[PDB]
């Protein structure tokens, strides 16, 4: 469907750093949040389906996309709590109002689910896919990349990611079923062209996944939003994937218990936006049209 980005990038200063985002159209927001190691670019072929339905927003997480890096960077930087501080502040600055639709993926779902729990009166609907829906165990983690993610969460991680850019160059293509073009990979590589700390966000992220009880802070946050989502009557759209990756097994079983939820299944592994963007876009647009009748 295409390598061209959607909209043009806008910038805003947050906590002394410049963050980048797309913000197109008018009305109540439809807020698309990427995870690791992507950016707003992930949604480029999905956002068009929602033209005229709202204010279409996609933010680049701090240190990712065209958002500033956090210097001095190191192993303590780009934890979930730091990302949340920046993203909360950006979302506050964007004046989103009180009828937001969240569309979330991967770490964007942890961030968005947590924000939704804290700002529940403002959330009109939640569309999610390949999400971090609850704390998990290693047996729940997809078998293909289990050993690699264990290596990320070990001293080996710095060489794998900071030196060799494995998250961008191996994990990302490995979890997309169709071949990416030169331009698409260039867009994903761009924030991470430089070896070393420029790539830290793509290593800190796997180190934050709530697996086998650690990190305990993120485990607790995910336990909280898991409990809340399993009871909340807010309308939900679960975009399931086949074969899928993260939202399979026990996590998928849990997600299928959530109230007031519609489900569709699309082809894909993890980065399903690159495999089934039109199916995904059409489903989101239909969900929004139902949430926002004339
Ligand atoms: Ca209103
Ligand atoms: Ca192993
Ligand atoms: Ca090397
Ligand atoms: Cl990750």
């Amino acid at each position: 469907l295409g390598a061209k980005p959607f909209g043009e990038k806008k910038f805003i200063e947050i906590k002394g750093r410049r963050m980048a985002y797309i913000d197109e159209g008018t009305g109540d927001p439809i807020l698309f949040q990427h995870g690791n190691p992507t950016s707003s670019y992930l949604w480029r072929n999905i956002m068009p389906h929602c033209a005229g339905l709202g204010r279409l927003i996609a933010c680049d997480l701090i240190g990712m996309g065209d958002s500033d890096k956090l210097d001095p960077s190191g192993p303590e930087r780009y934890a979930y709590a730091e990302h949340r501080d920046y993203l909360d502040a950006l979302w506050e600055a964007l004046d989103l109002g009180d009828r937001v639709v969240l569309v979330v993926h991967d770490w964007g779902s942890a961030l968005g689910f947590d924000w939704a729990r804290r700002h529940r009166e403002r959330v009109q609907g939640i569309a999610y896919m390949e999400a971090i829906a609850m704390p998990i165990e290693w047996a729940d983690f997809p078998e293909q990349d289990r050993d690699l993610f264990q290596a990320f969460r070990s001293q080996a991680g710095e060489e794998l990611v900071l030196q060799d850019n494995v998250f961008v160059e191996q994990v990302l293509p490995g979890l997309i079923l169709r071949p990416l073009s030169e331009a698409e990979m260039a867009a994903y590589r761009e924030p991470f062209l430089a070896a070393g700390e420029a790539r830290r966000p793509t290593l800190s992220w796997p180190r934050q996944i709530p697996i086998a009880g650690t990190p305990a802070d993120v485990v607790a946050i995910a336990r909280d939003y898991a409990g809340w989502l399993s009871e909340s009557p807010i309308p939900k759209l679960f975009i399931n994937a086949e074969p899928g990756a993260l939202t399979t097994g026990r996590m998928r079983d849990f997600c299928r218990t959530w109230p007031n939820q519609t489900e569709i299944t699309v082809a894909g592994a993890h980065f399903i936006q690159e495999d089934s963007p039109d199916e995904i876009g059409a489903a989101i647009a239909a969900f929004v049209r139902r949430l926002r009748p004339a």
